[PDB]
Parts: structure tokens; sequence; C-alpha cells
């Protein structure tokens, strides 16, 4: 079946994982792990990096017959894509395409603070500006179900992640937002992401890698 | 007719004025101009940033008609869509995914060095580091005459912009790979290119924001 290669991490992993889940994929996953200590070793992954074939080598990774992907989102695309979960009217493909975008965007900017040994000054900034993104993420969804619009496509995935997140960074951010709190609500009432989420296969931490001040393990 | 919206910059809009060019598109700029000093007045944009309709408010935006879509990705995709510019067989798409995410990659960590105040002590690692990404894109390209394969599509103006930045920077590194010297050769001969590019629209430079250590003005 496919195999996802990525660190032994929730990482930019766990949206991919979930969508493989919600979507019936045969896969296995090849879970690289890292050194501790102050050499991060990365060796499992190094020594094997330019072996697989991956024309821009790179984790996470799917590897689907003859097909190698990387980056997160062409593989989620690339599944999405094999069950109709990306938009069907322009209007659902623009909101789609906003939002892969605009979720990379916030993840990585939560991610830069929790790899910033100077984590602790930057964190209250941070936390000041949480609610106005929130809050756009909020009026975006305005009453539709899901975020591209009455049907479920692999972005409210990603928001999912990136909301899921935050609740865990600060436990309070939703609050304001029982839109938000709803559609959190929604996603893991589906059949398949719940008997998922109570299996062995979930891996909902460590957040980031070892080398991280804040959501390491 | 669309309007486009960004800083009198060439920044992320390069690929998009391309794109549009490229593909006839009749649309105006505004142009939203930027402070000097240490004072880096962002109030042209900010005094406007809620005024304009668009849910994720941003730079650059594009608006036609109903539609005011925001991230550069999304941009692209939308007037890719409208004129058969991205994929058609499944493999075109997958090397269009992993690309349009790749080059967005390659273009923030050239972006962060540029913006970090040491750009000097950073320099010379990303140089190091520099040949090898390179090499990636070459062999992907292989005998090709564009990056999805015989037919251009939107990724070439992103995987250009990259080229073209590099070599910019570092005015030999294309040297060592007659492929891509070859690949900017046919693109910027495309007639609406060309014709672009000798005109008074074109802006090559600044390459970023008045803040930024490198590529300024």
């Amino acid at each position: 079946p496919m195999i996802l290669g990525y660190w032994d991490i929730r990482g930019l992993a766990h949206a991919i994982r979930l969508l493989l889940e919600y979507t019936d994929s045969s896969y296995e996953e090849k879970k690289y792990t890292m050194g501790d200590a102050p050499d991060y070793d990365r060796s499992q992954w190094l020594n094997e990096k330019f072996k697989l074939g991956l024309d821009f080598p790179n984790l996470p990774y799917l590897i689907d017959g003859a097909h190698k992907i990387t980056q997160s989102n062409a593989i989620l695309c690339y599944i999405a894509r094999k069950h109709n979960l990306c938009g069907e009217t322009e209007e659902e493909k623009i909101r789609v395409d906003i939002l892969e975008n605009q979720t990379m965007d916030n993840h990585m900017q939560l991610g830069m603070i929790c790899y910033n040994p100077e984590f602790e000054k930057l964190k209250p900034k941070y936390l000041e500006e949480l609610p106005e993104k929130l809050k756009l993420y909020s009026e975006f969804l305005g009453k539709r179900p899901w975020f591209a619009g009455n049907k479920i496509t692999f972005v409210d995935f990603l928001v999912y992640d990136v909301l899921d997140l935050h609740r865990i960074f600060e436990p309070k951010c939703l609050d304001a937002f029982p839109n938000l709190k709803d559609f959190i609500s929604r996603f893991e009432g589906l059949e398949k992401i719940s008997a998922y989420m109570k299996s062995s296969r979930f891996l909902p931490r460590p957040v980031f890698s070892k080398m991280a001040v804040w959501g390491n393990k």
C-alpha cells in the first residue's frame, strides 16, 4: 500500500494521517526518529534521504506506486483528488486555495516562536494577535458546516489542525468563537475520525520535534 | 478589469504580473508605497486593509468582479484555471502541485536572509547550499521544454521567478546548469513576455521592501 514517511512526530503529517483515514486509504508509515542531546541526530533520515527516488527529498513524503510526492499540500491534494475532496464549483475551489495557503501561514507563524530560544518573550505578542486571526477564520466559516461550503474538503483537515494546535497552546482561545468550537466537534464526530482517534495509530503529540522549546517531547 | 494590489515592489507579485500579461488579461494595478526612515509607514495599506472586502486581508490581492482573492498561489491558480494553465494529466497536476509549493519554499528561504540584519554572516552558508537546490530543479526539468511537461503551466512562471532571483543574487549560479539557462531563454522569448519586459509596465526591481538589507531600494 501507500507509504507515508515522516518523523515520529505530529508536525505537518497530522492532517495527512487524518485525511488518509477519513478516505479509507491503505497505508503504512515509515517513522523516523531524531536524536536527543545537543546532537539532534537526523542520520536515520539523511542516510536514506537520497535513496528514495524523490525529486525534491523532504519530509513528509508519500510513495504510491510510481508516484513519489513531497510537500504537505501536494500530498493532501494528491489524495484529495482521488476521492473528490477538492472543490467542485469555482467558488469552492477559490476558498480551498485561499485556505490551503492561509493555514500554512498560520502554521509556520506558530512554528517560528516555538523553535526560537526566546520563546518566552515572543509568546505574549503572539497571544495578543491570536484573537484577530482566529476571528477571521470564524467570520470566513460563518454558518456553513464546512469551510469550503456544504461539503467537507481536504482543507477542513488543515483548518482543524491549526485550530487544534491553538487550543493545545492557549486552551481558552476558541471560547469567544462558538462557531469554531462546533466545527471541531463536527470534525472529531466524523465516524472515521473518532474511530481513528481511539486507536493506537493516533499520534496527537509530540507537536514539534525534539529541538523545539515548546511542543517537544 | 481585474485589479492587482501590491507594494510598488517586485516581491511576490512578479509571477502574477507575468502570468497576467502572457494571458492577455486586462487589469490595473493599485500600488502601495511604503515609508522610508525607521518609521516604515505602511498606513497607505493599513488605512485601506479592511475596506476592500477581502476575507483574509493581505498583499497581494486580486479583485475580479465578485471574486476577491488573496495569497499568491491562489491568485495564480485562479488566473491559470481560466486559461487552462494548470495540469491536464494526473502526472502534470502532481508536478504542478509539488513545484507550486517547492518554489514558494525556496522563495521564503532567500527572503529570510535578506530581511535578517546579520545578512552578511548568513549569505555564505546560503551560497554553499545553493548549488544543491538548483541541481534539483535541473534534474527535475531534464530534457522537457517546461517543468510540468510539454505545455507551459503557471508553475513555469514561478520557477522562472526563483531562478531569475538567484541569478540577480549570485550571477554565476545558473552556469553549471545549461538546462536552466535555456529554460530562462525560452521563457523570456515568449512573444508576450518579451513585449512586456520592454514596456514601462515591467517592474524587475526593487526585489524586496524598503526594510530589507538586500534587494531593497
